[PDB]
């Protein structure tokens, strides 16, 4: 039925943002409980967090074609066998480079589910208004498996063990697909204008903070926090909680005040965020600064998408989806180049110096907004 | 007697600060009876001469004390206000602008050492500042409607002849106080102020104030003649659309002068100069007189809380760095804010009629918000 699309549709970028979060304090940990000095595994580190993104990257464009060729279903299938592989893998990884690979399929699963389940969607709601319901309700599937993900794997790793969220996730999967067992102007025309690429900029220095914070923060908190171990996943909920809250608040708020100094005003929170996050000697000093942060790139998001939207349908022609690809480029950007980069760069300097240079380059980019305001064409 | 000094410099940066602005609205109706440049060439004699009188009169502080020079400011004050009341042709009001603004380096210099060393609690001495630019805001919030009034109702020199009695009231106070009579020379010699250039931390400070009342100062000469261009407003809502910029600064000061420093001096600059920054981005937006008392608003707090955050930031670094003298690094900061003064009402007409007043509203911003990431180097200075 159509809602039975919805559910799996919600279920499956659900669990996807879920292992991309519950990913991240469980390998910082695990790399800890095998060797019983982190500055030397960083860069690796780093490599390993950006390889789901790089994969993504090459393979969002394959998938066009692909599409029509055989249809969504198929293609939403396979994305399935991708993901419940790399859980799988997951669970049972002993080693660096089953890991490794278990991160490349997991973009190759989340690539094709992303973009085959979209695509079902779209061509299931023809009503040409419910649509845009149910494209809110899997962004807000979405955000709510982001804000889950965190507490799930930093609190039942100490607890039940360290394949537990893993085999729990599998589980859930599985429950997925049993639900579902029963246009123009390409992307690389419309990276030529200089606007809409001064927009996914923004897109990408703002989500490059968390994407820069998520291989270091944890590994800095071993280091000087001694926090538990089960708090390291617990230490991000602001970021999701604040970014929740700032997502709806400024949606409302962002058409009154402009959209421009809304990016703005998140661009500069962003930059002093990551500028007051590396000073912290304990983790109730991270709620403050990680909020902000939060608040801020929910800020940027709805301030900077609809000028997205208004971007592409003023000179160009848009389709349903034609405002995701250019943001998810974005994303892929940040979530290759920012932990790829930020091995090396806390390597050779500081992480306090990384986040300094993150905030810059965020302070500096700030002014190059005021270009967005009544363009023209 | 350690509140008493405040109360002297609350009401010195009152009446000079007033002389300054009620100043405003009487000069060139008064010379009416290219023009515009010989105009605004008046303005610019006080800022043109403060500066250089600036580097004489900061290590001069050290060598005399701070009450001599205070009093010569104080006669200073006097003889200007009175030769404004009774000059009336282009080169009698030369001098006396040029009088007023000896004076007004001589009162700000003295009266913040002053202040500084009366006030050694870093928290403590946070506070007294931020009442002396509330004194400050206050002054130059009442000179122009003053001014104003007293021209149209009851005269030309009665505005200055009030301002020499306020003065000589103030002559009185400072004998009764301060004692004005001796040169008392300071224990510690003061460092050169030549080695204090060679100081990042003192030359990111005193830019970052500089390039906020930069950003004030270009904005009076430029903004009323964008208004008759654009808006075609009456004359009357010329003075009145920079009164919120006077109204927020004073509420700032006040406020930021109190939790500055629970909330972190560098911290409050950085976010001070990122909202002037975005303030002036949206400034040059507006269509309408309704649009400005917004941004004027927050360029106004904007000021207020960078002034509040490093005016007692420099004592803070030539505590923790060089000696404990002061002189010198208050000497560069009214430096800065005369340059600030300076360059903006002579080259103002130039400017806009060279690139166009939004252009130089967005360099002006777009130079405070990258400069904004240079205040972080201020939180915590290595001592020696
Ligand atoms: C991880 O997976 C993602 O990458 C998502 C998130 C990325 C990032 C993030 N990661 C964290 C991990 C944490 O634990 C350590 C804690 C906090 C965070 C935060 C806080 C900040 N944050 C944003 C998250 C939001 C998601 O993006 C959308 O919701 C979205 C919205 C749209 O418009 C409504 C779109 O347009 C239709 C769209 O398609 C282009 C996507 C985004 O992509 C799917
Ligand atoms: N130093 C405070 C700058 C300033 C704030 N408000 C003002 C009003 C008028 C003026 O001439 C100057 C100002």
């Amino acid at each position: 039925s159509r809602q039975l699309v919805l559910v799996v549709v919600f279920v499956a970028l659900l669990l996807d943002n879920m292992l991309f979060t519950v990913v991240v304090p469980i390998v910082p940990t695990f790399l800890y409980d095998m060797e019983f000095f982190l500055e030397e595994e960083i860069t690796r580190v780093g490599v390993l967090f950006a390889s789901k993104a790089v994969m993504q990257l090459l393979v969002n464009p394959f998938v066009g074609p692909l599409t029509n060729r055989i249809g969504y279903h198929i293609p939403m299938f396979a994305g399935f066998v991708i993901m419940f592989l790399s859980t799988v893998m997951f669970a049972f990884s002993g080693t660096y480079t089953l890991l490794f690979v278990a991160r490349t399929l997991q973009g190759i699963g989340s690539s094709f589910s992303s973009v085959a389940g979209l695509g079902m969607l779209a061509s299931v709601y023809t009503d040409d208004h419910e649509r845009g319901r149910a494209m809110g309700t899997a962004l807000g599937g979405l955000a709510l498996g982001l804000l889950v993900g965190a507490p799930f794997g930093s609190v039942m790793y100490e607890f039940v063990g360290k394949s537990a969220p893993f085999l729990i996730l599998a589980f859930l999967a599985l429950l997925d697909g049993a639900l579902q067992l029963c246009k123009g102007t390409p992307l690389f025309m419309l990276l030529k204008d200089p606007y809409i690429l001064v927009a996914a900029g923004s897109i990408c220095f703002a989500n490059m903070g968390v994407a820069i914070l998520e291989p270091t923060l944890p590994i800095w908190m071993m280091q000087t926090m001694c926090s538990p171990k089960w708090q390291l996943g617990l230490a991000f909920l602001p970021a999701s909680v604040s970014y929740l809250i700032g997502t709806n608040l400024f949606g409302v708020l962002a058409n009154k005040m402009g959209r421009w100094l809304c990016s703005l005003i998140g661009m500069l929170v962003v930059g002093t965020s990551l500028l007051c996050v590396p000073l912290a000697h304990n983790i109730f000093g991270l709620i403050g600064p990680n909020a902000g942060l939060g608040l801020a790139i929910g800020m940027v998001d709805s301030s900077m998408m609809p000028i997205m939207g208004h971007l592409v349908d003023l000179r160009h022609t848009s389709v349903y989806g034609s405002v995701y690809a250019i943001a998810d480029v974005a994303f892929c950007m940040g979530f290759a180049i920012g932990p790829s980069t930020g091995g090396a760069i806390v390597k050779a300097i500081g992480f306090p110096w990384l986040m300094v240079i993150t905030g810059v380059i965020n302070i500096v980019y700030a002014p190059l907004c005021y270009y967005l305001r009544s363009p023209p064409a």
